[PDB]
This record gives C-alpha cells, structure tokens and sequence, in this order.
C-alpha cells in the first residue's frame, strides 16, 4: 500500500520496487527460520511420531520451494526489468540483492547447485563492492557499502566456512569506516556498524552467533 | 527420484515469468504493472508455502494438545500468511482494474480477468461461509468472462494455451471449491475433445500439449477411483 500509492503517483522508485522484491524472499525465509527453531526446540524435548515428523518435513519443503520461487522470480525481474533503467546506486543495490538471493538459495540447496549458488553470491558481492567504491563518496561509511560488506561477511563466515577471514573482513571495514569519520554518520550507518561490531563480538568468542545481516 | 519435481517447479518458474512478461509487455504504454505481477507471484508463493499446513490441518490440530507451542507458531504463520493473500490479492485486482483498458490486445485483457479469477479462488480458500461463497461466485464470473473473450478473439481458441489455462483453473474451482468433481471432469473432457477436434496433423504449442496432458491426467485419476 505504501509502495502502491507512491508508484501510482523512475530512480528511487526502482529502489522502492527493489525493496519490495527483497521483502518477498526475506519474509518467507524469516517464517521458515521461526519454524526450524521451534522444530529444534520441540525435537530436543520430544520423540513425536513418524506421521507428525513427516508433516513437519512437508511444511519445511513447502517453505523452501516458495523461497526458491521468489528468489528466482526476483533475480530475473532485476536482470530483465530493473537493471537497464538503474543508475549506478540502484544498480549496486540490486547487485547486492542478487548476492543475498544466491545466498538464500545456497542455504536451501545441496550438492553442486549449492556450490554454484555460493560462487555467484561471491561474484555479486565482489562486483557490488567494487561498483560502490568507484562512485560513492566517503564509501567506507556509506550505508549501502557497509550493508554489502556485512552480508558478504555472513557469506564468508557460514557458507564459505571461513570464520577467521569473515571477522577480519568485518573488522577492517569497521576500522576504515571509523578512519573516515571527519568528514555525524547517518542513522543507517551507525546501525550497520553496530551489527558489524556485535557480530564480531560473538565471533571473537568462538561462536557463530546470530549472524545478523543488513536490514535492507 | 523425481526428475519430474525439478521439471514441475521449473514450470512454476516459467509461469511467474509469463505473468510478469504479459502484464508488463502487453500494455500500450509500467512500474505499477510490474508490481501487480510481482504481487500476484508473491501471493502464489505465500499460498504454496501453506499447502501442507492446509492439507494436514486435522493431523496438526491433533498434535496441539501435546505439542501446543509448536502448533501455535504454525497457526500464527497461517493466519498472517492468509491475511497477506487476502490484502495483497485485493491490491493486485485494484491495479488490474485501473489499467485493464490500457491493454488494447484482447488476449491480454482476458489474461488479467482470468488472473482476477485465480485471486478470487485464493480468497475463497481462506474465507468462510457467505464471504467464501461470494468469492466463488466472483471467480465464476471472471472465468466465464475470460473464456468468452478467448472464444471471441483468439485464433483457434479450443487449442489455445491461454484458453486451456483458463479452462484448467475453472475446472479446479469446480472440482475443489464448488464441490462438483464430476461436473469438473465433464467440463475438462469437453475441452479436451474440443481441442483435439481442432487441427491436419498440425502440431499444437508445447504449452497446449502440457495443459492437455494435465487435463487428461486429472480426468483419468477421477475416472479410476
């Protein structure tokens, strides 16, 4: 409704559209995360029965299907419908989003498909950051840059299985952000820096933690 | 060992693509139309994620006595996801209605009206009693309107893939929501024979042959049991 009334009345409109596309995938992904925590808790305490266990597996598979469907739709909308009309900023936003989506597909898939997805997410995150560095003034502390960094860091820590490198990556981004400070930072920048520092805090202690990603 | 499975959701993927292509490339003039398509696809995905929650509802309610908290989380997600299908499908419908006329192509107008038929069918799966019956009635209207437009405007309509996709969704409404599986199968049979009596030994489109297969498979499963 918010997005509808705005569109009914193209630059940050594309950004607005792209934020709604992100939300298609992350909304269903968040609900599945809730189901799995609940499942983990349930099964920690209880044996259940074979029928119930199957229903739960069925439900998870329904949610994963839907995440894969949304991800696939959105990647293609970004390539076919958004990218040729985007300015460098929206374009970078969209390339980051494609990395997020390749990452969410890799959380779900196995075998060679999983690996193909993690590789493409590396490719997009790397390409988004390079683009960001070339046009963003004061890129080290820009929130689009820090959110791309943050999300790449979660790819590095988990899917790529390099906790130490992920933490090094985050810490060097925090440092570079702080070295740029003068030249107050935006609310979004401070929010992202706190997530970076909070993730690092957990990782320093030998724990994956929440692996909090960017709120956009 | 379902290589049919990877083929099935690849068809679901092709379907989403086609919704957005049509809404977005059939117009005579948009970001709003992209959003309408994007939302149709979202709503289909929200519905898809709930299918086992729905078809196993009695098993799930049964488990709530001894497994309260888990089943409550499931119930809460279902309520929220269904609120979303209801609210966002009305969003898509409003967008379609405000822009319907800006599709000069007769096929594209029928496409949008079938789509409203689908979205009404979705609301009908969620809603209860009369509110449900009114959505079923509105879905009937939309399907019959789209079918009539397809009959009027489409070349060799009985074997046209949009025509057959419309038959199939109306058949689904008849089978499930209308509680008339026999009426549904006669309806499907009728359209199979009408399509076949179209065409030399001419080849139909791949999407026609896919839809005729689905229609045939469904009648036979009903005929055998």
């Amino acid at each position: 409704k918010d997005v509808i009334k705005v569109l009914t009345e193209d630059n940050s409109l594309i950004l607005l559209l792209a934020g709604s596309l992100r939300n298609r995938v992350t909304s269903i992904r968040n609900s599945l995360k809730s189901i799995k925590s609940q499942e983990e808790k349930l099964r920690k305490e209880k044996s259940l029965n074979n029928e119930f266990i199957q229903v739960i597996e069925d439900i998870k598979r329904d949610f994963e299907e839907s995440i894969l469907l949304e991800s696939e739709d959105v990647i293609r909308i970004i390539d076919d419908n958004l990218l040729m009309y985007s300015e460098e900023g929206a374009r970078a936003f969209c390339i980051k989003l494609k990395g997020d989506l390749m990452r969410y597909k890799a959380e779900i898939l196995k075998d060679e498909e999983k690996n193909q997805c993690i590789k493409q997410a590396v490719e997009f995150y790397e390409d988004a950051l390079q683009r960001e560095r070339s046009f963003l003034e004061k890129y080290p502390s820009d929130p689009l840059y820090l959110a791309t960094i943050l999300n790449y860091t979660i790819l590095k820590y988990d899917l790529l299985g390099n906790p130490e490198g992920a933490m090094k990556f985050a810490n060097r981004a925090i440092q570079a952000a702080e070295n740029s400070r003068s030249d107050q930072f935006s609310e979004n920048t401070e929010k992202l820096l706190k997530i970076l520092r909070d993730n690092v805090s957990q990782w320093e202690q030998g724990c994956s933690g929440l692996l909090t990603s960017a709120f956009f």
